[PDB]
């Protein structure tokens, strides 16, 4: 329960597991325009069973914006692996232990790239951390964008779903 520049952010209830899947189809949608293949592929990723398991694991978090749900992310406390696996770049440091950012979604009727910002940057503030990650895909330049403007630094790329182009932040408290 964090509020952030008139957000509320807070873990997913099980209830509002339709909200969320309306916004990630909301989201698959406005990636396809993009051309490219995240979240477009056979396996539905991410679908319903991925954000309930998020939801069981403690992962899901959500912001609300006049008492609508309009942003999700998935928040792991702990290593991938496959960011062990970074080349052409390497990391600000090797620490196993992390913050990982996935399966960020963002309402565009709540349009600007103003709301990610302010979830993004609201569960940095709630979270000790201090060492954030993320990754995306290589033509998410909406993306790119948000975690260029949060201070994350472009470190290289990993071999996720072909390639991600992998980012870091370390909060400053």
């Amino acid at each position: 329960n964090l509020y952030f520049q008139g957000m509320q952010i807070r873990l997913a209830f099980p209830n509002e597991i339709d909200q969320i899947m309306l916004l990630i189809e909301e989201a698959r949608a406005e990636i396809a325009k993009t051309g490219s293949d995240q979240w477009q592929k056979e396996d539905g990723y991410p679908n319903r069973n991925d954000i309930i398991d998020d939801i069981l694991n403690g992962y899901a978090w959500v912001g609300i914006e006049d008492g609508m749900l309009a942003t999700y992310a998935a928040v792991i406390d702990g290593h991938e692996e496959v960011y062990d696996a970074i080349y052409e770049g390497k990391w600000l440091h090797d620490n196993h232990r992390y913050l990982t950012f996935h399966r960020i979604a963002i309402s565009n009727q709540f349009r600007g790239r103003g709301l990610a910002q302010t979830f993004l940057q609201g569960l940095i503030e709630g979270h000790k951390g201090p060492d954030f990650r993320c990754d995306t895909h290589e033509k998410n330049v909406t993306m790119q964008h948000i975690l260029n403007k949060l201070g994350y630094q472009y470190c290289g790329k990993v071999p996720l779903d072909g390639v991600r182009l992998a980012y870091q932040k370390i909060k400053e408290k």
